[PDB]
């Protein structure tokens, strides 16, 4: 199932960023920031963050669906450079409009099967969290960049039970930032390791974790 073959989620909602601001003479900006492809392992916890710099959209309108193309250009460009053992057997999407576009680009991969999903795995949260999001916008040039999403929970837990957590922590930043990480913090001492992503706490600390960060996702 989603935990056997390797699998992929792609979100593309970073890539294209143009911030909201109305100037003095009273039009909105179009000027974009710097975004990231996620491309995601939920098995092993491996992301590929591709940072997108501003320089290549110069030229060109309809930026939002162009967006959805270079996504999938960078998709294909990725699988490309890896050995065949390496590549995905499955691409998830939970964005439709990244359907077509994958499917166009991955011709040359007839075994890669493509699928949406209605599943609610934000990786907007992760530009609130200041090691990806300073990267982000600091750039100055495309690249690549590899993280271990997961830190060292698999050596006490399933690749589900992390996923799980996973979700959690991004769902609760991405619908209350500054909660989300006050329960993420639950005493003064708490840290994350310079390595890490996520904090350092132990298996039942995790557990009531877990269940608030779950009451402030259904509080809203």
């Amino acid at each position: 199932e989603l935990f056997s073959q390797i699998i992929w989620f792609v979100d593309d909602t970073n890539v294209y960023r143009v911030p909201i601001h109305k100037t003095f003479e009273g039009n909105l900006t179009t000027k974009p920031i710097n975004g990231a492809i996620f491309i995601f392992n939920p098995r092993t916890g491996q992301l590929f963050l591709k940072i997108i710099h501003t320089s290549v959209w110069a030229g060109q309108k309809r930026l939002g669906q162009l967006a959805k193309w270079k996504t999938a250009e960078e998709v294909a460009a990725l699988i490309r450079s890896l050995p065949v053992e390496e590549q995905p057997k499955q691409i998830i999407v939970t964005a439709k409009g990244m359907l077509d576009p994958l499917e166009v680009h991955l011709l040359d991969f007839p075994n890669i099967v493509i699928k949406g999903s209605e599943l609610q795995l934000p990786f907007q949260a992760c530009l609130k969290v200041e090691k990806f999001g300073d990267l982000i916008l600091k750039a100055t040039e495309p690249q690549m960049v590899l993280f271990n999403l997961y830190d060292d929970w698999l050596k006490t837990i399933s690749s589900y039970t992390a996923f799980s957590r996973l979700i959690l922590i991004l769902r609760a930043l991405h619908v209350n930032n500054d909660r989300a990480k006050v329960i993420l913090k639950p005493d003064k001492t708490t840290i994350t390791e310079p390595h890490h992503i996520w904090p350092t706490l132990t298996d039942e600390e995790w557990i009531k974790v877990e269940v608030q960060l779950k009451d402030l996702i259904l509080a809203d």
